[PDB]
């Protein structure tokens, strides 16, 4: 089978999230084929010689699972567009494009995060388009640590919509699938469409608020399915 997570925003501030991914990855997730985190791994990033210890505690667990043979692999979110090459090697993840089209056991299968389809909120797509601007990363990137922490402190206070229909169809047509998988709009759900003249699902992930979330994919079938973080430990009403 071969795993799906994304927005799990990962920050100081949350450590119970923290833990259970750490838990997700040295259990379910050596067992997977492969592990794609479709973005928002992380609630912000300003650059991957930022030296936030946890930052390098997810590198390590996530390296412990591809050490254990599952190849793991990272679209951007709209929140860590700014993870690079550094932290891919640190991790021993693989950094894809906004778009990829896979087979997972014959299904062609679209992925990406989904802030692309979401084509009505014109005030996000112009913070993207700038955000992604080569010489706009380079600029940031260049000043130091100290000020883009300030910056980004700042501009978070400062900054979901849902997806555009029409703009689920032009992508499922363009990379011509019947399965698209993405997360961004923490609205878990498998919707039926019909694109390429033949039934289509796009199916969305959600975020890790309250309990975890991934999509399995196997030859047989496609399962969204929610988990709590921690290990629920049962313990022992009257007639
Ligand atoms: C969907 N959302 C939005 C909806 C509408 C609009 C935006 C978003 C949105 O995604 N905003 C957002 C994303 C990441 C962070 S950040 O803390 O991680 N960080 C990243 C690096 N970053 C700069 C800064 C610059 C420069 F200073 F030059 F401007 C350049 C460059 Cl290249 N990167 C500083 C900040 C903070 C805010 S929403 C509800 O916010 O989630
Ligand atoms: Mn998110
Ligand atoms: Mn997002």
């Amino acid at each position: 089978a071969t795993l799906f997570i994304a927005d799990l925003h990962l920050q100081t501030e949350e450590p119970a999230i923290t833990a259970g991914f750490l838990r997700f990855l040295q259990g379910e997730a050596r067992q997977a084929d492969a592990l794609y985190i479709l973005g928002d791994l992380f609630e912000a990033w300003i650059g991957d010689d930022d030296p936030n210890p946890l930052h390098q505690q997810i590198a390590s667990a996530i390296k412990a699972v591809v050490d254990a043979g599952v190849p793991c692999y990272f679209i951007h979110g709209n929140r860590d567009f700014l993870v690079g090459q550094r932290f891919a090697r640190q991790s021993g993840m693989i950094l894809l494009a906004e778009e990829e089209r896979l087979d997972l056991y014959g299904r062609e299968v679209l992925i990406m995060h989904g802030d692309t389809l979401c084509t009505d909120d014109q005030g996000y797509l112009a913070f993207r388009a700038k955000v992604h601007t080569p010489w706009i990363q380079r600029l940031f990137l260049a000043l130091p640590l100290f000020i883009r922490h300030r910056i980004a402190a700042r501009m978070r206070a400062d900054s979901i919509m849902d997806v555009n229909p029409q703009a689920v169809v032009d992508a499922m047509e363009r990379h011509h699938v019947q399965w698209l998988i993405h997360g961004h709009t923490h609205r878990p759900a498998v919707h039926e469409l019909q694109a390429n003249g033949q039934p289509a699902w796009r199916v969305v992930l959600g975020a890790w608020h309250s309990e975890g979330s991934m999509v399995k994919v196997t030859p047989d079938d496609v399962e969204l399915i929610h988990f709590p973080f921690l290990e629920e430990n049962l313990y022992f009403h009257h007639h």
